[PDB]
RNA sequence: GAGAGUUUGAUCCUGGCUCAGGACGAACGCUGGCGGCGUGCCUAAUACAUGCAAGUCGAACGCUUCUU
């Protein structure tokens, strides 16, 4: 678990759904938001919020965010390793680029990258475009990402002995 | 190793279609200052006026026309 608290956290808004319930007089208008709030620095999270009002969309979904903050192994400006997240339809693949490469990426991924604070990256959506299960895709990768201390120790070797 | 639009009242999935890039012996439309380097019948191996694109050797040979 990651506090909210003490990490100064900045949202994005990446889509903002228009969703209808029919109802017996006719259409109920709602606004369905998706919210990626990061930290810079390996922290993220996404949150949805469901309201008539955008604003209030936003705001309940920012809150959901904070609340599901996970961090993001990074070396350097990069990923460690190369990773595939599937999450339902979403289906991602990100790979280390070289420093200066920038982030590859296309649409909700590049939220979560950005917010999480990953400079340099090449990302590939082989999935579908659902703004929400991309992104949930790109955190399940992002969770099977794992420190090279973490597999050091959980193996037994000096890390230096690993590679 | 970037995606986006579009099936629904709304949704997820599947799925096609369309677009954002680059390329060219290009042509067309509008427009048009210059220079360097390159390229220019992709079609009828269709038909071709005209001119040229294969001559040279007198130290292989015998002739023949003029200059004093
Ligand atoms: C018989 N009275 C009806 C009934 O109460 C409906 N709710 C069950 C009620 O529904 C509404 O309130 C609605 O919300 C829909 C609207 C077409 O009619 C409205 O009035 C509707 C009332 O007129
Ligand atoms: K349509
Ligand atoms: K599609
Ligand atoms: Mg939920
Ligand atoms: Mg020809």
């Amino acid at each position: 678990y990651i506090d909210p608290k003490h990490l100064e956290l900045e949202d994005r808004v990446v889509a903002i759904n228009r969703v209808t319930k029919v109802v017996k007089g006719g259409r109920r208008l709602r606004f369905a938001a998706l919210v990626v709030v990061g930290d810079k620095n390996g922290h993220v999270g996404f949150g949805t919020g469901k309201a008539q009002e955008v604003p209030e969309a936003i705001r309940k979904a920012i809150e959901d965010a904070k609340k599901n903050l996970v961090e993001v192994p990074m070396v350097g400006s990069t990923i460690p390793h190369e990773v595939i997240g599937v999450f339902g339809g979403g289906r991602i693949l990100m790979k280390p680029a070289v420093e200066g490469s920038g982030v590859a990426a296309g649409g909700p991924v590049r939220a979560v990258l950005e917010l999480a604070g990953v400079a340099d990256i090449t990302s590939k959506s082989l999935g579908s475009n659902t703004p929400i299960n991309v992104v949930r895709a790109t955190v399940e990768g992002l969770k099977q990402l794992k420190r090279a201390e973490e597999v050091a120790a959980l193996r037994g070797k000096s890390v230096e002995e690993i590679i």
